[PDB]
C-alpha cells in the first residue's frame, strides 16, 4: 500500500509513534518518505547481503528473518516479510525497539541526512489529527 502523507500520520499517531522517545510525529513521517516513499512494499538490498523491508526499511541483518541473511538476527522476533503488510503495526513496533536501543533515529540513515535538523514538522502540515 502507498500511503498518503497525512493517512500515514494519522496511522503513526493511533499506533504512538507521536513523542516516542521523544520525536515529533513529522520525524517519522519524513523518515518513511525517504526510505520507502510512503510504500509498505518497498525493498532495497544493502551491500552485505542483507535486506531493508517496508515504509522504515527495517534491516534483515538485526531486526527481522528473511531466510537468506547468514548470520543475521531476528531481534523483533517476525518475518521481514511482515514489514511489507498494508497494516503497518510490525513496523510500528519493530521500529519502537529499533529507536529504543541507544542511537534513537540516527538507525535510519536517511533520516540522519535528510529529516534531522530540518523543519520536521512540515510533513504534517494540514493533516487532521
Ligand atoms: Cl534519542
Amino acid at each position: 500500500k502507498v500511503f498518503g502523507r497525512c493517512e500515514l500520520a494519522a496511522a503513526m499517531k493511533r499506533h504512538g509513534l507521536d513523542n516516542y522517545r521523544g520525536y515529533s510525529l513529522g520525524n517519522w513521517v519524513c523518515a518513511a518518505k525517504f526510505e520507502s516513499n510512503f510504500n509498505t512494499q518497498a525493498t532495497n538490498r544493502n551491500t552485505d547481503g542483507s535486506t531493508d523491508y517496508g515504509i522504515l526499511q527495517i534491516n534483515s541483518r538485526w531486526w527481522c528473518n528473511d531466510g537468506r541473511t547468514p548470520g543475521s538476527r531476528n531481534l523483533c522476533n517476525i518475518p521481514c516479510s511482515a514489514l511489507l503488510s498494508s497494516d503497518i503495526t510490525a513496523s510500528v513496533n519493530c521500529a519502537k525497539k529499533i529507536v529504543s536501543d541507544g542511537n534513537g533515529m540516527n538507525a535510519w540513515v536517511a533520516w540522519r541526512n535528510r529529516c534531522k535538523g530540518t523543519d520536521v514538522q512540515a510533513w504534517i502540515r494540514g493533516c487532521r489529527l
